[PDB]
């Protein structure tokens, strides 16, 4: 009862997973790099009783198409918007991680009416310099290498280091070979890996690239002035988001609850699917109940 | 992280567990029979980031006092009202189970602006006859015996059967020795066990006792008219509330969502702490955000 579907969008196709009844509010689950909707498989069933769950594979990821495009942040945003409009989604809760949070922020910034509430974790923000990126020097060095011409191509295009090393390296439990197999399956060819190389090159570090830095600064400003309900999950030590940074960040926002998942790195869904799922489903039930009173 | 505190109330004393920051909305956790605030120990920490969490030990339970009172439903209600006033709790989320739910409904009926939300499970309602009680003849027979003069006294006062038999019998997992010790600590003496016997005798079954039946009937009607959000947790098969009954019951109320927990009996917090606390915290966060 989680089904997979394809729709033609722009110059390609996109796939998504869907579950829950269709008369409930839309809930869009947005993955990051280098995962797919697969990452939300144990969480969607917990949200399905209160929401119509849709979990897209980003263009170039999962079961979505592999068009010949730049795979920049703005391309990812363009294809996700086009899937959303093709599905008729005018109002939704957003649930997101990594580049999925950049996409969510940027989406809420452009369409402030759409957002019924945002649940997010391990998010991206403009980073003034490298010390603002991640929690350990080994991760900075890896991403500096990804961002280096030739070197990055060799690590990710030739050796698939993002899927084969970064991903399992930032998850606490050991993934089954079935699980890894699902994570590597979209990236069997050298060229198919390109979107996984483009994204770390789009991370806004020390003002480069400038277009994404600008876009994510505007989206963080809009997030900060937003009034919709918000839920920030955080792991210890986390990766992009330490616990102390979470508390600090949360108080630049309105209506942002901070939920502690405990021990975790960057991909929190594989370590805490139950906690995330129950938290989000309860949150939606509360927002929907409180909004029905109020509007009565 | 969870601290234990004490307050003078009505010439005696009441204990309570506390966590969260005080700038947060009050969340009042209400245990039932024969447990204490101890039963919320794995849930409260999950709710702390969004709420100023307070879990009382009812009068006669946990580390609360043991005054010479009859320990009827109305006595528990008066002592609880008094603690609430002593702690300055004027607006709260209520989280509740068993006789804590009777207390929560009754409180909400008499103080309709107090309640910001009600999360509840395995709740008590006026039961027209014994077939509306629980889901097995053997549970009906046990409480019938509790309610019978002399027989109830021997089971509970002498043998401590509510604590030693009914409690662990309606929890799936096996309690550790440390956990059982904590549940029996307040009931070492024969006299101390009186409250755990008085509450089964207060259950409203076939109009008896009539005063509690009236009180809860009226609390149930206030619950049906009420507009605050509600979150009903259900176990499979449950004890007092089956999944089937939870579904019909929710549809009588406004803005009630039902969360299915899966395998459990009467005391859900010992089998589903993580699910309950994570849901309740998300819910409170959501309601706070949506109301403002
Ligand atoms: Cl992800
Ligand atoms: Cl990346
Ligand atoms: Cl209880
Ligand atoms: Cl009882």
């Amino acid at each position: 009862d989680i089904s997979l579907h394809h729709r033609a969008v722009l110059g390609s196709t996109m796939a998504y997973r869907e579950t829950g009844r269709s008369d409930a509010p839309h809930v869009l689950f947005l993955h990051g790099n280098p995962t797919s909707s697969y990452i939300w498989r144990n969480i969607m069933p917990l949200v399905a009783p209160v929401g119509h769950c849709i979990a897209p594979d980003l263009i170039g990821y999962g079961q979505s198409g592999k068009p010949d495009i730049s795979y920049r942040f703005f391309d990812q945003a363009d294809y996700l918007d086009a899937l959303i409009d093709e599905l008729g989604i005018a109002s939704a809760y957003l649930v997101a991680q990594d580049w999925g949070t950049a996409l969510a922020f940027h989406l809420a910034a452009r369409r402030p009416q759409l957002v019924r509430g945002l649940a997010f974790m391990e998010f991206i923000r403009p980073m003034r310099d490298w010390s603002d990126f991640h929690q350990h020097d080994a991760a900075r060095e890896t991403f500096r290498k990804f961002r280096t011409p030739g070197v990055g191509e060799a690590m990710i295009l030739d050796n698939n280091a993002f899927v084969e090393r970064v991903l399992p390296g930032s998850i606490l439990r050991t993934l089954s070979e079935e699980e890894m197999a699902a994570y590597r399956a979209p990236f069997a060819t050298r060229e198919s890996r390109m979107p996984t190389l483009m994204l770390p090159r789009e991370l806004p570090i020390a003002g480069e690239p400038a277009d994404v830095t600008q876009a994510l600064t505007a989206a963080h400003a809009a997030l900060a002035a937003s009034t919709y309900p918000k839920l920030l999950f955080v792991g210890s030590p986390g990766a992009l988001v330490s616990p102390a940074f979470a508390a600090e960040f949360a108080k630049t926002l309105k209506h942002c609850a901070v939920i502690q998942l405990g021990a975790g790195g960057h991909y929190l869904q594989e370590d805490h699917p139950e906690a995330i799922g129950r938290s989000v489903a309860g949150w939606i039930a509360g927002i929907e109940a409180a909004s029905a009173q109020r509007h009565a």
